[PDB]
């Protein structure tokens, strides 16, 4: 565990993270995909051997000894708001199980279903709150990666609000 488990946010490419493992915003087919998933594929392509897993699940594949937790958020283009909300919360619960099982002291994590799976809606608060619901009972340091300057501020505010 971390001595004083924290949440932090950084605005940069999660492929450059300084944590003991990474969460991929994966597709269910284990394809290279786009956005975070493509960055992860370029940095850790070995981790896509048999990474395919259903929506709402996480499957970890090692790249060397570096764990890549492939977490499949729902595509809100395809799901109802109700069903997509349930699967998004479920994917984060599976991430917390994997982080715990791996025994890491830190994890780099993107906000699932906030990019091309968002159905064109702003889901920062929805996705971040499901992240907190899942990760709050873990003792790993969590570092959230984003790319948008306004999202960095909003994520940082939500972290600081609870301290
Ligand atoms: C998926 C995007 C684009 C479509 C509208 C919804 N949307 C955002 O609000 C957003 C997400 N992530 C970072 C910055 N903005
Ligand atoms: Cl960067
Ligand atoms: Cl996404």
């Amino acid at each position: 565990g971390a001595m004083a488990p924290s949440y932090r946010v950084k605005r940069m490419d999660i492929a450059k993270n300084d944590e003991e493992c990474v969460v991929n915003a994966a597709n269910p087919r284990g394809l290279p995909g786009d956005g975070v998933c493509k960055a992860v594929y370029k940095k850790w392509p070995e981790s896509f051997k048999n990474s395919a897993t259903p929506v709402g699940t996480a499957k970890t594949v090692m790249c060397g000894t570096y764990p890549v937790i492939h977490a499949v958020g729902p595509n809100f283009s395809n799901y109802t708001e109700s069903e997509g909300d349930r699967e998004l919360a479920a994917a984060y619960r599976e991430v917390a199980k994997e982080v715990t099982r791996l025994g890491v002291n830190s994890v780099a994590i993107p906000l699932l279903s906030t990019g091309v799976y968002s159905g064109g809606k702003d889901r920062l608060t929805q996705s971040l709150n499901h992240l907190f619901t899942a990760m709050d009972s873990t003792d790993a340091d969590v570092v959230i990666y984003c790319r948008d300057k306004e999202w960095e501020k909003k994520i940082s505010e939500a972290i600081q609000m609870r301290t």
